[PDB]
């Protein structure tokens, strides 16, 4: 927000706000990058961005401390590397080339489209990259009616989402993710849980409200009365997350799971590409940003 209208206070005090991307701004895959982009945290036009400038975003401006990022940063510098064929060094060169698939980004999103999802043809590929409503509104079926939900929920969310995708992506093209995917559900819960209930860290709720603000318009939801963590979110507590996740027991199953859905997943580690392998193009979609309504510096 501005910096003098006090809405992070006194949680955020130095501010920015919200400015909406234009044609030529590179964004990410990821709500949490793209929000940090819109303020500014990290450089608006979404390029040339290093390790220090994401973490101090990350901890000033969301809650999240330097160990929940760790190995994103890794993995960030890794698929540059790939997609480039050059090492960045400490300078992402653009959010963009995050959306390279079968990499960091990954089938069966909560709000993205997979990058041959519903194609005819098997050379074609789609916008994985750019929030999706109709996607995303899969996921929030799953939880219909209601205004929080627990790590069972999100694994039946997940399970949704691998079910839809191994049924609509292109013959092959499927590939089940569950570390990284399972990974970000704790990141959901890290920052959009119900801090003001007495037991959140026991038993985080996700509130839906602050979710869908969050993914829909890629600015932060405190006119809804969220403000970052205090204390700042640590990788314990996504780890955990993920773990409660897939232990969760299944009450619902849906068809055309992959093999192994329900169960445990392995621990997240640094991704690595063969020097051999050439990168998958990435979809040069604009960026998204909410039309419905359009959002003001303040929110
Ligand atoms: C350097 C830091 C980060 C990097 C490089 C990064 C990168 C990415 C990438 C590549 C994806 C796409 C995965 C896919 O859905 O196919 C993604 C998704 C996601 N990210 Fe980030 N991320 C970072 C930090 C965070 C943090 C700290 C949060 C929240 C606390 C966050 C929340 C999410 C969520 C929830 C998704 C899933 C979106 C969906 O499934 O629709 N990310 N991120
Ligand atoms: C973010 O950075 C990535 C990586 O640099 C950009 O993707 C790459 O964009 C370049 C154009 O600047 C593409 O190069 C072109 O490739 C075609 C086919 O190989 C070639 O015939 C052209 O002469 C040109 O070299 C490159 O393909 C593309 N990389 C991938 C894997 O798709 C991306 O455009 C940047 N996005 C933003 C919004 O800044
Ligand atoms: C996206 O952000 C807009 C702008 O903040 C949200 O619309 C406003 O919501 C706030 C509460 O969050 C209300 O006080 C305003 O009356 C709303 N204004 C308008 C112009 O509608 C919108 O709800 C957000 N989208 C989602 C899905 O959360
Ligand atoms: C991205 O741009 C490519 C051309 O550079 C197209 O071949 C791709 O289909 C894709 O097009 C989409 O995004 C561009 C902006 O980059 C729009 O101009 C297109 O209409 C389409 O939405
Ligand atoms: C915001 O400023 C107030 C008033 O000085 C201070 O008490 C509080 O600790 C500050 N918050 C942060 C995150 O520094
Ligand atoms: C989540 O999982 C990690 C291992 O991947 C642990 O280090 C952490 O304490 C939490 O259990
Ligand atoms: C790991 O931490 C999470 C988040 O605090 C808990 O929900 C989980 O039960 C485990 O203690
Ligand atoms: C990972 O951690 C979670 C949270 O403690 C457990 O529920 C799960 O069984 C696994 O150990
Ligand atoms: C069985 O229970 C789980 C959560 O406890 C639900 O998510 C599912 O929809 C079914 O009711
Ligand atoms: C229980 O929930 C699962 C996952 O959402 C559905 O696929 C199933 O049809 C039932 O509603
Ligand atoms: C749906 O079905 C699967 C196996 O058929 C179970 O693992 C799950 O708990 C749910 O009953
Ligand atoms: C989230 O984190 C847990 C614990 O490391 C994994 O088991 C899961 O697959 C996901 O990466
Ligand atoms: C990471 O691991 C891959 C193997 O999958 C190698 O190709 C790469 O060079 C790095 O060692
Ligand atoms: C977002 O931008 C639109 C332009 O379409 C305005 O009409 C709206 O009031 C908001 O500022
Ligand atoms: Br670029
Ligand atoms: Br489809
Ligand atoms: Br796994
Ligand atoms: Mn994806």
């Amino acid at each position: 927000q501005e910096p003098g209208s006090g809405i992070g206070y006194p949680y955020d005090n130095n501010t920015l706000p919200y400015v909406a991307p234009g044609p030529t701004d590179s964004r990410a895959p990821c709500p949490a990058l793209n929000a940090l982009a819109n303020h500014g945290y990290i450089p608006h036009d979404g390029r040339a961005i290093s390790r220090e400038t994401l973490q101090n975003a990350f901890l000033n401006h969301m809650g999240i401390a330097n160990s929940v990022i760790e190995l994103a940063l890794t993995n960030a510098f890794v698929v540059c590397e790939y997609v480039t064929g050059s090492d960045c060094g400490d300078s992402l060169v653009n959010l963009t080339l995050l959306a390279e698939p079968h990499a960091f980004e990954h089938d069966h999103s909560f709000s993205r489209k997979d990058y041959k999802q519903g194609v005819a043809n098997s050379n074609d590929f789609i916008d994985n990259r750019n929030f999706d409503a109709e996607t995303f509104q899969t996921s929030l079926d799953v939880v219909a009616g209601k205004t929080h939900f627990d790590y069972a929920d999100m694994n039946e969310i997940r399970l949704q989402r691998e079910s839809l995708s191994n049924e609509l992506d292109f013959p092959g093209w499927f590939t089940e993710s569950k570390p990284i995917q399972n990974v970000e559900s704790g990141f959901i819960f890290a920052l959009v849980s119900d801090f003001n209930l007495p037991d959140n860290d026991e038993n985080p709720l996700v509130r839906i409200d602050w979710w869908k603000y969050w993914f829909t318009n890629e600015s932060f939801p405190y006119h809804l009365g969220w403000h970052p963590p205090s204390p700042a979110r640590e990788i314990e507590f996504v780890t955990s997350a993920s773990s409660a996740v897939l232990a969760a027991s299944v009450t619902s199953t849906p068809s055309s799971l992959p093999s192994g859905a329900i169960g445990p997943g392995a621990e997240a580690v640094p991704l690595s590409f063969a020097s051999t392998m050439t990168p998958f193009l990435l979809a040069t979609n604009a960026p998204y940003y909410a039309q419905d309504p359009t959002l003001g510096p303040n929110d």
